[PDB]
């Protein structure tokens, strides 16, 4: 009886950060209340100043990571302000029924809706917008995110022993398809409706123009590099709502990886690289063992270093010369 | 001694349906006899009336699902009628030796052949045509299907307990590469031989023009939507003989998934989406928990909703408001 | 204390062959010493005589397979002769820290360096060149290979029982992006620096012009076909530093497969085809059961048979008619 369950209100935070939560459930099942406001906005996605009409949950690409426990109820108030011009909705891959909630959450500008669903399966899951007839346009305009449904007793390794993270980050990876003129320059439109049919032609080529983390080239670098310390246990949740990706921590590993993101399965150990299929969220657990800069990439290195799918960690601590050392620094023969 | 084994003749059925079989073997090992007639035919693959010279086993794209048990013998009579104009053969991924049988089954028009092989490994497997020098043209002209080799004691979960399906469907997913003129319109040819070299150029671009289930855009929708009831256990076998796919049941999950299709492995649980590599068949088991329409897709949503890789389930039964409910239907603020 | 450990010097061999090693470690942990000389060279990659400025470790594409045991120390002397014109370095995916060693191994022509790292994780791993700002160009010019870190007690099956191979081969699969003129003919440059910017445009299309095993179309065929005998246990290590692949032994299987290459995980059994993500090495174990020619392919059959990703095994021994036989050879009706 759902009336009788506790309610807790969660205030979301902007990726790659994750809202505060408990790994091990400190309460019984709850109705966990979220609100997201849909924002249609111009976003600059690259160093060149290329613009897209982005379609966002809560103003970000990706949408924020929501976190609950298995057999919690997720209750989302989804608001489509009258400053928007499109139809929106939401499909949670975590949910069961009505196209993941998409059939129940179609909101015109000036409308809102509240959906509740029971999070029966533990894992990380994609959520995305999916209005009938215009689904790939919405998703590849950035209107996707993820939800983590933790087991009530937290994550476990392949032996069933607890794995506890110190830090969690959420990397949303976005393929964009910016339409081009016949010379191959990107096009600009006053409104999203004007972009749409050219958007469909660009998507049908299947090759992205850009592939970015956290909504832009370089978003997770510099002052916005991810951070950790030697000895810290870090979970990286990574989603890709539309295309395969192959994440790799350059300088590290995934010590435990749920490549297709579902925590009732034992993790894969010691991964160099893993395949997160388009329409999936995955999670990798790593304990840093060396300080310094790491590149976290889609290991199609073209996608990473030419199209945008690369971020950095800056890791503090002491250097372990037993794990790695320069015996002879680069020098002339 | 094979003479002494029972023979059973199977009459195949058109995908997405599957011929009658027993999950748990009710006999000892058998020689299971199949006949397929090769048909070269014009097929309309999209709503626009785009045509291809399709190359089929038994008149369908995909070819029918064959079902046997482990350590049965598959005996296929493969007929190339004199109304055809090409060389054909068959490679079973389930089989061992002679390029999966391809080296033994090359039939000119007006020829037939009978191949026998022992199905030593349980799983779902691709079969396809593969004539030396022209293999991708044949496969991507639709000449592929799948065979399921069930364990003799039926499917098992990750704990080794029986999993019994009520219903099984076979989704064959086909990438087509229809040649284009310089404006990007699809080309038509009187005969397959006239299409061939332009076919090779179109394939070499690597990007499909169409990606369809059951041989056409919309084939598994409307009167040909897949069906189930709440509480029904359904196995969806999915193959892709040439390219990766990432199936997703929109509104559901794969409760147990053999993404790369081999039943001696424990299934992956609770999948949102899974990666079936090109040249593979996979299988997902799901118990429906909600009525209504589901979209079963390749979750590159461009491939699904622009190129054709989307089908529907229509599911009957009562709606469970505990699993999902609209708290506040879409309404003005 | 590393001074006190044994040192062993390994002399590498050209792929697809693998240097001599012990599967089960016959010594305690060692510093295993390797030397590689970087060679920039013109390579003809196809039957048409298409040329690329290849960037190699030790003169080969791929670079040689290095083999050590877990908790050995790998010590690589990497030499950039003054006959080269580019900056090079090396990222070992097996290693921990400093971008896999890339941050410590940047050598100008006329320089060398020696890196040591502890091989803490067992598996097969990609290594590649990765100079900051030019990483995908180097990798897709062929400057990648793999390292196998065997468990000290050798490989184990899914039950933890020994798996011992008779033969090991290393297939490096290389996506190349040869720039084209406007008619689609490949371009030639006097020097690598002249190719670079056109190389970047070609890579950004994301679709390879060629995809080859062992550095060229047809490299593992004819006199250079891989070989085995019926009853022989063969491990095929396969890497792809930049794009997904889907290996398949046509006529066979992967009896035990580590698709993402990490030996602390149980292998997947009875695979027809497996997904090795770009930036990964994988390994498949197979016991041949039939003689004859096998095609070992990337099972995007376009990539295999049009772009180059196909090799052969020639297998000797007797034919098993119980596993497969022609009942009726192709003949007229
Ligand atoms: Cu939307
Ligand atoms: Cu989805
Ligand atoms: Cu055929
Ligand atoms: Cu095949
Ligand atoms: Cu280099
Ligand atoms: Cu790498």
């Amino acid at each position: 009886d759902i009336s009788t369950l506790p309610r807790v209100k969660v205030d979301l935070v902007k990726p790659p950060f994750v809202h505060a939560h408990d790994q091990v459930a400190k309460t019984g099942p709850r109705v966990v209340e979220f609100t997201m406001t849909i924002e249609e906005k111009k976003l600059v996605i690259d160093r060149e100043g290329t613009e897209i009409h982005a379609m966002t949950f809560n103003g970000s690409v990706p949408g924020p990571l929501m976190v609950v426990h298995e057999n919690d109820y997720v209750e989302l108030r989804l608001i489509n302000p009258d400053t928007n011009t499109l139809l929106h909705n939401i499909d949670f891959h975590a949910a069961t029924g009505a196209l993941g909630g998409g059939a129940l959450t179609q909101v015109n500008p000036g409308e809102e809706t509240t959906l509740r669903f029971k999070a029966t399966k533990p894992g990380v899951f994609v959520y995305h917008c999916a209005p009938e007839g215009m689904v790939p346009w919405h998703v590849t305009s950035g209107m996707n995110g993820a939800i983590m449904v933790l087991p009530r007793d937290g994550l476990k390794d392949e032996k069933g022993q607890p794995l506890t993270y110190d830090k969690i980050y959420y990397v949303g990876e976005q393929d964009f398809y910016v339409p081009k003129d016949e010379a191959g320059n990107y096009k600009k439109y006053e409104t999203p409706g004007e972009a749409y049919e050219d958007a469909v032609k660009a998507m049908r080529t299947l090759t992205p123009t850009h592939i970015v983390f956290n909504g832009a080239v370089g978003a997770l670098t510099g002052d916005h590099a991810l951070t950790a310390a030697v000895g810290e246990r870090v979970l990286v949740v990574h989603s890709q709502a539309n295309r395969d990706t192959r994440p790799h921590l350059i300088g590290g590993h995934g010590d435990y990886v749920w490549a297709t993101g579902k925590f009732r399965n034992p993790p894969d150990l010691d991964q160099e690289t893993w395949l997160i299929p388009g329409g999936t969220a995955g999670a990798a657990f790593y304990t840093f063992r060396q300080p310094g800069v790491y590149a976290y990439v889609n290991h199609n290195l073209i996608e990473a270093f030419e199209l945008g799918a690369a971020g950095h960690f800056k890791v503090t601590g002491e250097w372990n010369d037993d794990l790695m050392t320069s015996v002879v620094k680069p020098a002339s023969m």
